[PDB]
């Protein structure tokens, strides 16, 4: 549900997705990430070294100020900025304009990326993580409560096939997947937080209490680049992928996620690296699915060929991130409290394996994987 909105995402590898917006009137247009780890809609507002353009507020008719100041600091990088209502929309995307919360971004720090070509966030997780507070209705909340569009969105993000890929808002694009879409529930309405009920490398299970995965939550985050593990999940992981790829040999600095590793073009040895399964619960009892992804995800491609490892150490839980995303469409089905997964139209290649979305599996005890 629709084709004005397939190939509405580009972004540079490692620096997000984004999406053409339109705030105040008249319209001003920004490049806007998109971003299910967070719930604020936030903007340049002010002069940055790295922003192109920004919000101006006082060129805008419709602008009102909300008297009351906010910030976030994400994993890394932080900005704090000044609440508003504005009118929004998105020019390929519904055919609609919805007054929603804007923080127009005053002053930041590590946030906005000198590469970078976007100039605001958009959050689309829950109310319940949203700063100052939760009463703050976040962008999707507003655009639901305020037009027709249903209570879905899907994102199929692509890996370069500069990279690009749709928002669909509204529903499911039937033309962008294969295969059938299996559904995990959202456990609980803040993050899209998930259930991992097992883990395996190569075919070989993890073999871990399947609370660790989940220790202290499993998210799906589009606006985290990596697939990001518990300390003992990702050390486990790291270890069985030393292991299946020990006919070379690596500096440390490239498993701690720091300096790249190089091979001569066309020859990166693709077949030593492991495939990765999460099984994710299903929606019956005793059920649940496997995605497969492949090193081609988590080998990540910096500009020989060149690339970083695309899976780091976490101590907030798992992070599904952009890498795990990439080659699957992933269906964020909030009005049936579900995240659907099936294989992209644009999914990554090897010539001998492929990234895969199967169900279903039979898991007992389902139930303990949750964390607390
Ligand atoms: C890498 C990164 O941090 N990405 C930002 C998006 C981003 C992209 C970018 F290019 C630059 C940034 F500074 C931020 C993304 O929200 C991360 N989502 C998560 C967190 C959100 C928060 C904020 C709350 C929800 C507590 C208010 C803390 S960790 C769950 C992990």
């Amino acid at each position: 549900s629709f084709v004005e909105m397939v190939d509405n995402l580009r972004g540079k590898s490692g620096q997000g997705y984004y999406v053409e917006m339109t705030v105040g009137s008249p319209p001003q247009t920004l490049n806007i990430l998109v971003d299910t780890g967070s719930s604020n809609f936030a903007v340049g507002a002010a002069p940055h070294p790295f922003l192109h353009r920004y919000y101006q507020r006082q060129l805008s008719s419709t602008y009102r100020d909300l008297r009351k100041g906010v910030y976030v600091p994400y994993t890394q990088g932080k900005w704090e900025g000044e609440l508003g209502t504005d009118l929004v929309s998105i020019p390929h995307g519904p055919n609609v304009t919805v007054r929603a919360n804007i923080a127009a971004i005053t002053e930041s720090d590590k946030f906005f990326i000198n590469g970078s070509n976007w100039e605001g966030i958009l959050g689309l997780a829950y109310a319940e993580i949203a700063r100052p507070d939760d009463s703050l209705e976040p962008f999707f909340d507003s655009l639901v409560k305020q037009t027709h569009v249903p209570n879905l969105f899907s994102l199929q993000l692509c890996g370069a096939g500069s990279v690009g890929g749709s928002m669909i808002i509204g529903g499911i694009d039937h033309s962008l997947y294969t295969g059938s879409l299996w559904y995990t529930p959202i456990r609980r309405e803040w993050y899209y937080e998930v259930i991992i009920v097992r883990v395996e490398i190569n075919g070989q299970d993890l073999k871990m209490d399947c609370k660790e995965y989940n220790y202290d939550k499993s998210i799906v985050d589009s606006g985290t680049t990596n697939l990001r593990l518990p300390k003992k999940v990702f050390e486990a992981a790291v270890k069985s992928i030393k292991a299946a790829s020990s006919t070379e040999k690596f500096p440390d600095g490239f498993w701690l996620g720091e300096q790249l590793v190089c091979w001569q073009a066309g020859t990166t040895p693709w077949n030593i690296f492991p495939v990765i399964s999460l099984y994710l619960m299903g929606e019956v009892t005793n059920q649940s699915f496997r995605i497969t992804i492949l090193p081609q995800q988590y080998l990540r491609p910096v500009e020989d060929d060149c690339y970083k490892f695309a899976i780091s150490q976490s101590s907030t839980g798992t992070v599904m991130g952009a890498v795990i995303m990439e080659g699957f469409y992933v269906v964020f089905d909030r009005a049936r409290k579900r995240i659907g997964f099936a294989v992209s139209a644009c999914h990554v290649h090897d010539e001998f394996r492929t990234a895969a979305v199967e169900g279903p599996f039979v898991t007992l005890d389902m139930e303990d994987c949750g964390y607390n």
